């Protein structure tokens, strides 16, 4: 059944961390802060792997196809995290970065019985999304060994879709069924096993890097600006009109004249305040370039 | 209207970014990356005020208190995130943490138009739950400046309440209004704006430490061991017996029958087997030294 998380990192004792039901308030946050300053230095040693996944998300988002997250608690529950951000964020569907968590809703606040055991379940979860050759799977676990994922990574490859796994413990299963394998080692948690520590914040991390990046590569923004944000609340609406002054260094509601002269699309209005075109003409010189605003801008 | 954006550091532009879009795609995970190095630092920084507050909500849980996080967006799922993991890992009430975000429960997978600038809800969602004095509540916002955050600090601090202001911004309101404030400056995010980035992985580090510390405190473990797991999966079920056997040097069998003597009480399985009292008697020695495993058992 197990009887071998002995050979794991994620399940292995933290020297540093033995008495620490006897240590202090201040010691132990102390302590956690001192072991969370080796997370990125794990994400560093992995990030050409990195590089070569969001590369080719881009390409099956091109293609298409979506970024789909599977994973059971924490994992589980950050890559529904990382896919809520990508809409007001970035302006995308709210299909094409999905987060799937074994149970189903309710695991989201609270565990499921088994429900990382349940390898059916995964084939129904994915079926349910029609899942495809043009989709990207990223399986997520810090063990590398959790059943659900591991014949998630598997019927994803059987349809001959791009799969990439993010574990903590190297060499792991699903390092060797996925194509792209992403190792995150942060050594032996806090509390021996709790992956929702350091393993967690990689997991955090990767997936930030994966969506902030591709999104990047599509023109989802201009220069650092978030110019496709949807403005759903003050402090947005208000970025929204900031952004558009911080690209085209505009008077000043000339940037409030033009959002209402679209909607609020901060890309669309500063393209058609430098490029002085008419709100129609400014449309689709954009639409020609796939809402690259560098591109549509020319040169 | 509301900007006062200007001001802040969370909507500043990172110079180490203005050409991000035209950078190789190592190149933006790679600038990603070292500004995420920058996070463990600033939390470096809030290690008193962060210690301050444990040792506060260390009080309200032994006067029968609970630990309440609000937020909207990013803040607000993070706040559900943590409080969900305190169940299965220290084997305390669902009650014990509760995450509350704005918009609820439909806010989890994606935004709600305006539910951060609600003044009142946050009294409804705040009353649904009849957080009294003894509660603590802790604010998330990066801003330090949403109104739904401010308005619940603002009715927990009028009712005697202790409270927790975690934000990104220097002197903001929030952290006027609380009692502890918990200031994380993480500098500007490589997209500007994007603060479910660094703030967002700050603000988990921030909770983690909360929630963890805490626990610790409270006797939710014995020396870095997570007795108080639920069994949830066969992984924990193999850990629980791992726990047993690394705490009382036991071997395999005995600590198995053990366990399932004890309905999978890893806690009471190794004060049974170490003090050769039975399930009866290691039940009641061990309230009366509150779960501390480490008092009862040698004191």
């Amino acid at each position: 059944i197990l009887k071998s998380l002995s050979t794991l990192i994620t399940e292995q004792r933290n020297p540093n961390s033995v008495d620490i039901d006897r240590q202090s308030t201040l010691e132990i946050v102390r302590l956690m802060n001192e072991e969370d300053k080796l997370v990125p230095l794990a994400i560093e040693s992995c990030l050409p792997q990195i590089s070569l996944a969001v590369e080719q998300i881009v390409q099956a988002f091109q293609q298409g196809g979506r970024l789909i997250y599977i994973g059971a608690g924490t994992s589980g529950r950050l890559g529904v995290l990382d896919a809520s951000e990508c809409p007001p964020t970035f302006g995308v569907s709210t299909e094409m970065v999905k987060g799937i968590i074994a149970g189903g809703e309710c695991a989201i606040r609270h565990p499921v019985e088994g429900a990382e055991d349940n390898t059916k379940a995964v084939l129904n979860d994915l079926q349910s999304i029609h899942f495809s050759k043009n989709d990207v799977l990223v399986g997520i676990a810090a063990s590398g060994r959790t059943p659900y994922v591991i014949a998630g990574l598997q019927y994803a490859k059987s349809l001959g879709a791009l799969t990439i796994s993010i574990a903590s413990n190297p060499k792991s299963e699903m390092a060797e069924i996925a194509d792209i394998a992403i190792e995150t080692i942060v050594g032996p948690e806090i509390l021996t096993g709790s992956s929702r520590l350091k393993s967690g914040t990689a997991q955090k991390m990767v997936l930030n890097m994966l969506t902030t990046a591709s999104m990047i590569l599509l023109g989802k923004c201009y220069e650092n600006l978030m110019v496709d944000v949807q403005a759903s609340n003050e402090k947005l609406k208000a970025r929204a009109v900031r952004i558009v002054m911080q690209a085209t260094d505009c008077n000043k509601t000339l940037a409030e004249q033009t959002l209402l002269e679209a909607d609020q699309n901060a890309k669309l209005a500063i393209m058609m305040i430098l490029s002085t075109l008419s709100k129609s003409e400014a449309k689709v010189l954009l639409e020609r370039h796939q809402g690259k605003l560098r591109n549509a801008l020319s040169k």
